[PDB]
């Protein structure tokens, strides 16, 4: 765009390149995202424009602010508030010592607040992953790209030919449910929570079926007792191997009883039984939550 001076390429997201750019008028550094490469023949649907415009109104201190929407030359650029680091980078940087529990608890608490806010307005993210969880020097964490999947139906091989991670995908999505709920976001967060604690991805599948079988090997193959209606799901197959559920004490050491209790509720098979963001904020796990300052050198 021309009202901005790019100052860097922050990377390549799901929808296009993300640049660090300086707004020439204001002088504020912002995150500029050019949307959808190649696949955009129509002239940018009025429908995505309308969904996006709605997001401009969704403001919360734990939601990365959508500053502007620029449909120029029949192209779309979303201007977001800029944050210096994402959680993926931070975790890689805390690989040897781990992220302290107090920090983990504060980050989870703030994430659940942003989520409860979006969920109350019937807005879903549906593509939560460490990469779109941004952190700053004050101890805050914010959810990036909330509601965009609804605007632009999420693909796997990006314009950069990159393969979209399935590691945080909820089982109802993997089994073909097309009317997914706010529960999908809680499943993803449960997975990110377990990853922060153990310093290893919970379910690093490399194909849809590998993703699903890794979930089954750990949580047990779902049946009609734990998930009523599972066997009627589109991609459900009577030929799925039947695996037993493992003990969470073995899955997420050394998380204490409160954390494991919370995690198991975030990881319920049945989307309807899964804990909501709102109820999770009330869990005993957060009784001693604080807001500590992270360790980052930019
Ligand atoms: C390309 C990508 C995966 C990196 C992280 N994204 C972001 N990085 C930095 N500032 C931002 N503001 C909005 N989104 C932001």
């Amino acid at each position: 765009m021309e009202n901005f001076q790019k100052v860097e390429k922050i990377g390549e997201g799901t929808y296009g390149v993300v640049y660090k750019a300086r707004n020439k008028l204001t002088g504020e550094v912002v995150a500029l995202k050019k949307i959808r490469l190649d696949t955009e023949t129509e002239g940018v649907p009025s429908t995505a424009i309308r969904e996006i415009s709605l997001l401009k109104e969704l403001n919360h201190p734990n939601i990365v602010k959508l500053l502007d929407v620029i449909h120029t030359e029949n192209k779309l650029y979303l201007v977001f508030e800029f944050l210096h680091q994402d959680l993926k980078k931070f975790m890689d940087a805390s690989a040897l010592t781990g992220i302290p529990l107090p920090l983990i608890k504060s980050y989870l608490f703030q994430l659940l607040q942003g989520l409860a806010f979006c969920h109350s307005h019937r807005v879903l993210h549906r593509d939560l992953k460490p990469q779109n969880l941004l952190i700053n020097t004050e101890g805050a964490i914010k959810l990036a790209d909330f509601g965009l999947a609804r605007a632009f139906g999420v693909p796997v091989r990006t314009y950069t030919h990159e393969v979209v991670t399935l590691w945080y995908r909820a089982p109802e999505i993997l089994l073909g449910c097309k009317y997914y709920s706010t529960a999908v976001d809680i499943w993803s967060l449960g997975c990110i929570f377990a990853e922060m604690v153990t310093r290893r991805a919970l379910f690093p599948g490399d194909s849809e079926i590998d993703q699903l079988f890794r979930i089954f090997r750990t949580l047990g193959t779902p049946d009609e007792v734990v998930w009523p209606g599972v066997t009627s799901m589109p991609d459900y197959k009577p030929s799925f191997p039947k695996w037993a559920r493992q003990d969470f004490s073995k899955v997420v050491p050394p998380l204490d009883e409160d954390g494991r209790s919370l995690l198991s509720q975030m990881l319920h098979y049945d989307p309807n039984k899964r804990i909501s963001a709102k109820a999770a904020l009330a869990h005993p796990f957060f009784q001693d939550v604080t807001k500590p300052v992270p360790h980052l050198r930019l």
